[PDB]
């Protein structure tokens, strides 16, 4: 029921922008 695998890959995909 509760999931967390496409939340996680949210977060990773924004700090490529802020290295």
């Amino acid at each position: 029921f509760l999931s967390l695998i496409p939340h996680a890959i949210n977060a990773v995909s924004a700090l490529a922008n802020h290295g």
